[PDB]
């Protein structure tokens, strides 16, 4: 009895309403433990009207709910239990944007593995993750959930995430089904405003935005979630071209199912697509399989079928897909597969898990500036820790951490005191609130992620910090955003550090003491003034439940920072969108020659971002020899070997991310000045040299041309290697086809 | 006839002579007195020059044309072109400013006068109008266009072509127009000039193309390509664009295509290949004339010998250039536009300046007028303060290459004239343009300098404050310099320069009522100014008559009647923000900012500061309820929509009544509203008039997902008011007629 036979047999037993019921993923409402079977959701499950549920927590609650299905519904079809497990379950790793800066695919996969272990131990068998939306717009709150602006890096991370979640077998009780989102183009919302209109050409979609989604699918992701945005004037959720012709294009078949985003079907009414029945039929016809919360499928599909607006086959295909996911997950052989109390008791938020998170977090930090050897700090003397983010636990996990043990996180103050012990004195001061305008603080600290609010006049509180700082040999400024300043529906028209904090920072600098800016953020910020005036800048994103410890490992040099930016840091928001893989234009500005009239440039700011893609410093220094190519004249399907000597020429052991970029000089369409095509993170002891090697083939040269044909064209290419997208060793080559 | 004449001419022509017609080189300096031995002379004699541009003075142009007529083998005369953008010697407001008149008659007149002056000076071809839609205030070239709306843009494009070209090309008072820049130029990424452009086909057709199309339908003689790529192919080499779109219908276009300045050569930089390759690409795409770069002149013959182009491609391009010259009357009289007497009497005349002054005053947009600050009483004392208070050469704005910049009327000048003996005007610099001198320098190129005060800003501010304290009202002339906009004048910051904001603050702090007369070439972020300044008059850049026109507004000689053609954002973080937007699936209900999980920001409302079509008056206008002839229509019927407008204020005035239509449901998402009509009407104080609009299914059509141009049966909302924001509305139902389905 293989899957297809079993599933066909089952569906032959089902009524029309039961098939439709499988397509329903409703909101659950409150469920009183001890009386699940008589709760609001119970009746629906009993009537076969529920295919799955989500964001229900605890194996105890889940088992009982699952028992209603197994024992009290006619066919005893078990439910899927999903959740947003985004960057950890109870143990929280850094936010995804932070994790992507590790450029370490092993660590990425590992964090996903541990998340799956924890979530599955607590009854969850399906996560709405990874989010792989490409974005070039820092205003958008959701950049925190993604992996930056690059399709290659993004695609690599997609594979790592899906593999971590899903393992080699869906039926394993430590593996959960992943869900790539949000298909598609969500990250191009106009003016960085969440949910706003998206528009772009087909050729831009294929080269610049689609690749990460495709990587997830090729990796075997089990499901796909639709996006809130329209494309070509049709909401993704109702977009047949996208959901059928692209997603399920013959060769490269996606086998899983498509679930809508939260009431995305109903929102098509607001989009302007028609009434609930109309937009529901549109969604099903497009290839949508499961309806999240809005119940458009449940309440309208029969009427449409009776009216011949949809077919039985359409309903059947969607039903079968849901049932197949359940079968693959092991639910028809054991509906309680993911419900073991002892696993939940022993495998969640363990000391070992927290240790791994701590180690992973330290490798996500990006050191953006370190003048005059300020870092690492000596573990002696006195250290002043100042800022609205110095001593707060609940913000450390950042946004999208619904299952995290927020109140058990390690504050920076806590982590610092511990690491220092009796070797160094740690002094503390609030310094300032998150921002002037209390109402902004409030909407930025939703979901219980509150900060201590100081009712005293800002000058009073600053004077307090300055006077404390004057007693220290070095100041550590913990500034930046709060957790919920990014995330969903957290768009900012201003991407600077809040004025109040900058005013505070100014006061700290004026003490004359060395200041280290420890920066908390869920997005790229505009930091020109900070870069000019602060000796050392460490971007720690949001590091998770172990933030305080991981950050202290960095500060004292237990761990040498090795992160690299996966997204461009602009000089101001007026530069947006600014990104490394751009076209040359017909009037490029020669490097270093800002400003030039009649070139492509601004009157009031240079063209360069502040920090480019791939940027990141170390406590040590890395020296690149000259790029060596095995050939500069290639023919057909040959392999080019590119190699380079890398030397740790600094004072500390450390790792660096070696990056490979390729520029296609001439094409039938304009080609980007460069695109990432490989990378390698390597650790080097002080004074050690290693040969780093990349192997290139024509596959690395391919792109989607004007007719959307994926292929490469003969001609000249530039091969580049270095420690960021700007500082590169390069060499030109000629690559020819052959008859 | 023309066809027989040109065919015969072309039969006499050598390959090189045909190629030469396609050349539009830079001229280099031509010493008046020895044009026939100048640098450009030899090339003309050899038949290598199809035309020239930016040569000025009928005297010079006459002697250059003589070279072609008397000293070339076939005597084929030249076109003479120029950027006549908003007036020749008499400067009208910058285009964006002109757009705010919402007066198509006035607009056509300004073009008419501009053609009269240019043609009188030997010019027979203008690189105008630029009709690029833009939703990005950062782009300095918004100043050259007409805002963010396709319908208003299309109406203006039509009015401009009509004004220039008149009834017949061969009139010595008509010149050939050139709609630019085809296409999509105004969507350059991050508002940085020349930067990458990218969008969907369906957005192109509904949102960006219409103005270009109206130019063509109005009979524009030529089209200029743009610098941006499209779908990864530079416009100048984009065959789909230049041939499939531009020349889709039978005899739709029929004119010729010229490249932008070295746009072919720049395709090399784009990454499309070498000069020959990109030249051949351009010719195949449908480009006919090569501006400055000489890629056509130097490479076409080789490409032809190599089979990369065809003879017929060269012949077709050459043919179009000759037809242009034929239509313009050049083969009948190569000197037609070369009359010394016309040039002496018909240019920068008192009459022309008067008209410019009239038009300018109609282009101003009154953004705020609290507590009846405006209009000013012509009595007591008035303090004029700001870096734009007393400067002539900036008044004409950018793209005013033929303007009499130095003869422009400064604001101090106009005000003192108007005040006469009735009020005393007091002046003070207040501050420089910006705290950054190198920014000032680069923002005041092309000779448009501002006098620089080397004293400490605080000393100068105090100087102005002490003057202000002597006045009963203060007039602050602040904003941009002329060349802070225009080409390659992109700004990442769209506020009034910080130094000036600081000055402004010190003025308000005097307790005196302050009027902000704002000089700008772009929308600016003005939330703070709107919050603190009693009155705000946006004067754009009004031309050579700026001071007189502005003074007309200030004292109430002319009741301001302009309305924004582009949205004013609260900050650059909202960009792009525009009125004709999609609803999204999570729209923020009106008045409800902030709402979590709706489409909105944490730190700023969704609303711009001032919406499309916004404009105040010295008086007030009351709208009655919207009357519709029917709520249930079928097939090709006419809906009549009427409304009572009443002047309920204290002054005579005009207001622009705007018609918007919303298509509620569609096979694709439809914008929450679209401008579909307008009428500007003058009303005596207390007068009431019935404004009427005729609506048909044509007004309902759009380009669907498959790019089919059609309307769909269903509900629509008809809206009327003096704002894209404040409207009377009514829903209707419109069905197809089964009988007439074809
Ligand atoms: O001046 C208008 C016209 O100038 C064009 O050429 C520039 C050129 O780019 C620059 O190198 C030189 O120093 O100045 C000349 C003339 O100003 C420019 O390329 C055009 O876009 C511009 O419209
Ligand atoms: O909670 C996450 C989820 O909430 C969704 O519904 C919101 C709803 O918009 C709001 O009115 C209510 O107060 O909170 C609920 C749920 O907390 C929201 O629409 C989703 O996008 C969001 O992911
Ligand atoms: O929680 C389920 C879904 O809720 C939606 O509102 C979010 O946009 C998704 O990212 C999330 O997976
Ligand atoms: O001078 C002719 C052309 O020069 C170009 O550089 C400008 O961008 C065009 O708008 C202008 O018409
Ligand atoms: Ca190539």
């Amino acid at each position: 009895m293989k899957m297809n036979q079993f599933i066909n047999a089952l569906m032959a037993k089902m009524t029309l309403d039961e098939k439709i019921g499988q397509l329903n993923l409703p909101g659950a409402g409150d469920i009183t433990t001890g009386q699940a079977s008589s709760s609001g959701i119970a009746q629906k499950i009993k009537e076969g009207k529920v295919g799955g549920l989500f964001n229900i927590k605890s194996v105890t609650k889940i088992k009982e709910v699952q028992r209603i299905a197994v024992e009290e519904s006619r066919l005893k079809i078990p439910l899927l239990f999903g959740m947003d497990v985004i960057h950890g379950y109870e143990t929280a790793f850094p936010i995804p944007l932070g994790l992507s800066c590790t450029w370490d695919m092993e660590l990425i996969e590992k964090s996903a593995r541990i998340a799956a272990i924890e979530a599955s131990a607590d009854g969850i068998c399906w996560t709405f993750s990874p989010m792989v939306d490409i974005s070039r717009d820092p205003r958008w709150g959701r950049v925190s959930e993604g992996s930056g602006e690059d399709p290659y890096l993004g695609a690599q991370i997609a594979k790592a995430m899906v593999k971590g979640y899903q393992g080699k077998d869906f039926s394993d009780n430590t593996s959960i089904m992943a869900c790539v989102k949000h298909f598609a183009l969500y990250g191009a919302g106009e003016a960085g405003r969440d949910y706003n209109t998206v528009d772009m050409s087909r050729v831009r979609m294929y080269n610049e935005y689609f690749p990460p989604y495709k990587a997830a699918v090729d990796a075997g992701v089990g499901s796909v979630m639709t996006s809130f945005n329209e494309i070509d004037g049709i909401p993704a959720t109702g977009n047949k071209w996208l959901m059928t012709d692209v997603l399920r294009k013959r060769i490269g078949a996606f086998k899983g199912f498509v679930v809508t985003n939260y009431t995305a079907i109903n929102e098509m009414i607001d989009h302007g697509m028609g009434d609930l029945q109309t937009v529901s039929a549109l969604a099903l016809r497009a290839g949508v399989d499961m309806d999240m919360v809005g119940e458009g499928f449940l309440t309208t599909l029969k009427k449409s079928l009776q009216e011949g607006k949809i077919t039985q086959a359409q309903i059947d295909a969607a039903c079968k897909r849901i049932l197949e996911a359940k079968y693959k997950l092991g639910l028809f052989s054991d509906p309680y597969k993911y419900c073991n109390e002892e696993r939940a008791r022993t495998q969640i938020f363990t000391p070992e898990h927290r240790k791994i998170a701590r180690e992973i977090a330290a490798q996500s930090f990006v050191l953006l500036k370190n003048d005059n050897n300020v870092l690492p700090l000596k573990k002696s003397g006195t250290i002043a820790l100042v800022g609205p983010l110095a001593d707060n636990r609940v913000n450390m996990p950042g946004t999208w951490s619904v299952a995290a043990k927020h109140a058990e996180s390690v504050s920076l103050l806590e982590g610092l005191k511990k690491a220092a012990g009796n070797d160094a004195r740690i002094l503390y001061a609030h310094g300032s609130n998150l921002d002037e305008d209390k109402s902004l603080i409030e909407r930025a600290t939703m979901f219980g992620k509150t900060l201590k609010y100081d009712p005293r006049p800002k000058d009073v509180v600053i004077k307090e910090a300055v006077d404390i700082a004057n007693q220290a040999d070095v100041i550590v400024a913990a500034l930046g955003e709060s957790a919920e300043m990014s995330g969903e529906a957290s768009s900012r028209s201003n991407i600077e550090i809040p004025a109040l904090q900058r005013e505070l920072l100014q006061a700290l600098l004026k003490t004359g003491k060395p200041v280290v800016l420890v920066l908390f953020t869920g997005r790229p910020l505009a930091l020109t003034w900070e870069h000019e005036n602060v000796p050392a800048i460490l971007n720690v994103w949001f590091a998770g439940t172990e933030a305080g410890d991981a950050i202290s490992d960095a500060l004292f040099g237990v761990v040498n920072p090795s992160g690299k930016l996966s997204a461009t840091f602009p000089r101001n928001v007026g530069q947006v969108p600014i990104y490394y893989n751009h076209k040359n234009t017909g009037r490029p500005l020669p490097e270093g020659q800002w400003f030039q009239k009649f070139r492509s440039n601004y009157l009031d700011v240079p063209n360069d971002p502040l920090y480019p893609f791939g940027y990141g410093l170390s406590f040590t220094k890395f020296t690149y020899g000259d790029l060596k190519l095995s050939s500069t004249n290639l023919k057909g399907n040959q392999t080019l070997t590119a190699s380079i000597e890398l030397t740790n020429s600094g004072d500390y052991d450390g790792a660096e991310v070696v990056q490979l970029y390729i520029r296609d000089l001439v094409g039938s369409t304009t080609r980007p000045v460069k695109e990432l095509k490989g990378f390698q993170k390597v650790f080097l002891k002080k004074g050690e040299t290693k040969t780093i090697t990349f192997k290139i083939t024509p596959e690395d040269l391919k792109f989607y041309n004007y007719d959307l044909k994926y292929d490469w064209e003969p001609g000249e290419f530039v091969i580049m290697v270095g420690g960021n997208s700007r500082d590169l060793k390069s060499q030109k080559i000629n690559w020819l086809k052959d008859p």
